[PDB]
Order: structure tokens, then sequence, then C-alpha cells
């Protein structure tokens, strides 16, 4: 449901559901927490990691 995206600026970004890549128009578009939808170049994309709901191990 939440994945957390890291720029390659250093920026921290949680987004609603996994963001789409189009290898076609190199853009990323993913919708923030506020449901608005948004749309990044894939080359600022550092890491798309699933969030975890909680610690374990």
């Amino acid at each position: 449901t939440n994945y957390v995206m890291t720029t390659k600026n250093g920026q921290t970004i949680v987004t609603q559901g996994k963001p789409q890549l189009d290898k076609e128009t190199g853009m990323t578009s993913y919708t923030d927490q506020e449901g608005n939808q948004r749309e990044i170049n894939s080359n600022d994309v550092a890491q798309l990691i699933k969030a975890d709901l909680e610690h374990h191990h």
C-alpha cells in the first residue's frame, strides 16, 4: 500500500501504491500522500522500496 521513494538529490517521499515506470517517457508517475498524482524523471529515482508495516526478527 505504501512505498518509499528515495531521490537522487536525497529526498524521501512516501507513496500510495507502487509507482509506475514508462520506458518510453523516462517518467515515473506516483500518487503522494494527498492522493495527488505526480510524475518524476526515472533517472531522479534512487530507490523504490515497499514499506513494511512493522519491524521484525
